[PDB]
């Protein structure tokens, strides 16, 4: 009912976390109570780096990788969203019990879901316009809101036919690269997404933090976007965001209780 | 009133001569945070001749008008437009004698003796209610609705500055923020969320100052206690609930936050 917050967590390296971009189990454990301390919700895990340009691991390695972490979050009763889109790792997270898959391909293969259908997880739908096409880097000509939701009707019926309760999904649009290189399509997006909330009658998770298209907003590079990333995350809880995905849940935190402390002034 | 927000960037010289880096600002350091400050998207430099912290022992006008001098001829030549934040009388005189665009005083010009002085400059007024009025040991507003308080504050008062040859439009009302309002985070939180109801009233535009007030680390959760976060939260609030003017320590987190803002606003209207 209340804002549910993502933190993010991806692991990057086999045996060696530096504390910058290469990051270990062993540290990876430590970043995720880091996050829960700040005001996250739950650990939105990554088996492997977010960048597009490095080798992809297997999904032999995603679990080798993951096995650890998992044993000590659910120790600590830590959340855990298991987002990967590899099939084996996904089945994997699964007999593990996790509270949440997020698949960045929205679960395309049918012949998985009976595997999906028998879990009680909950489900993190991402459309992307790339759809497993590294080299279609927009959506067809027209309003992105329309294939947003066109994609959605296509595969919610496809995972509810297939058994998945509809009320184990979360419908994330898609942000930044996964919807344009333009700023204005992720714009659109952050703005209209509510759309597919009344269209579905199903939450929406947002993941705006650092992307590029921020970047172009207020000129600044990387480590300077983290007030550009709360004003956006804020504006999306307050348009009806039901879970926000995020590198820095204590600024968002924070934003919140203010805004929160000031509707039940005006009450 | 229909412009676009404009930010003060807030500068207090804290020294005449010492300068640490932190606390301590002599006015030469306060020449370089006023460059930085608009630098980092400020319209305005909101000046302080001194320390705004209350346990800080006040100075002189004699050396207010010190402190601030060299300040005001390095931005005067830089073009960079100033709102001399004083409650000194004679430091109010002089700033008018120098030009400044803005007067801000945390008295709320309340001695009509200075009128006259008022009446002859071209400098806008930023006029503030406090529950103190003077009386300084008051630290609440009497019985009733604070919002009602300062309503009838601003009632007399633009009444008694216009009378007395202000014209009109050379006021901006702000109705003051913690310390200035209550001991109560509530009461900040009532005036952050109402005072669109004081641009209705009187037509004028409002200005704003939450920065860094003691109230939002009440709204703060566990942890090392920053507050900046929600110091944004709390100014994109007062932006989109119509503030007029922002005055803050931080404008460019402020601008970024703003620019996310028109990007939306114009996304939806388009
Ligand atoms: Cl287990
Ligand atoms: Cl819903
Ligand atoms: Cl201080
Ligand atoms: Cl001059």
């Amino acid at each position: 009912k209340s804002l549910i917050i993502f933190g993010i967590v991806n692991i990057t390296s086999d045996s060696f976390s530096d504390g910058g971009r290469y990051l270990a189990p062993d540290a990876a454990i430590a970043q995720a109570r880091k996050l829960m301390a700040e005001g996250a919700d739950v650990i939105d895990l990554g088996p492997a780096s977010s960048n597009p340009d490095a080798a992809p691991v297997s999904s032999d390695t995603e679990i080798a990788r993951i096995a650890p972490v998992l044993d000590a979050l659910k120790a600590d009763g830590i959340p855990v969203s298991l987002d990967s889109y590899q099939p084996a790792t996904q089945a994997y997270a699964l007999s593990r019990g996790v509270a949440y898959l997020n698949d960045i391909r929205g679960f395309p293969d049918a012949a998985f879901y009976p595997q999906l259908a028998k879990s009680s997880a909950k489900l993190v739908v991402m459309h992307s316009v790339q759809d497993g096409q590294a080299d279609r880097r927009e959506a067809p000509a027209g309003d992105i809101m329309d294939h947003i939701a066109a994609f959605f009707d296509a595969r919610i019926a496809a995972l509810t036919g297939a058994g998945i309760k509809r009320n184990r999904l979360v419908l994330d649009p898609g942000m930044g690269f996964f919807l344009g290189a333009a700023p204005e399509t992720s714009l659109s997006v952050l703005a209209r997404f509510d759309e597919l909330r009344l269209r579905f009658d199903l939450p929406v998770l947002l993941s705006v933090s650092r992307k590029s298209f921020l970047r172009a907003l207020t000129g600044r590079g990387p480590g300077d976007v983290g007030a550009a990333t709360l004003a956006a995350e804020l504006a999306a809880a307050a348009g009806g965001a039901d879970f926000i995905r995020t590198h820095e849940p204590r600024p968002l935190r924070d934003g919140l209780a203010v805004l929160a402390a000031l509707k039940e002034t005006a009450r």
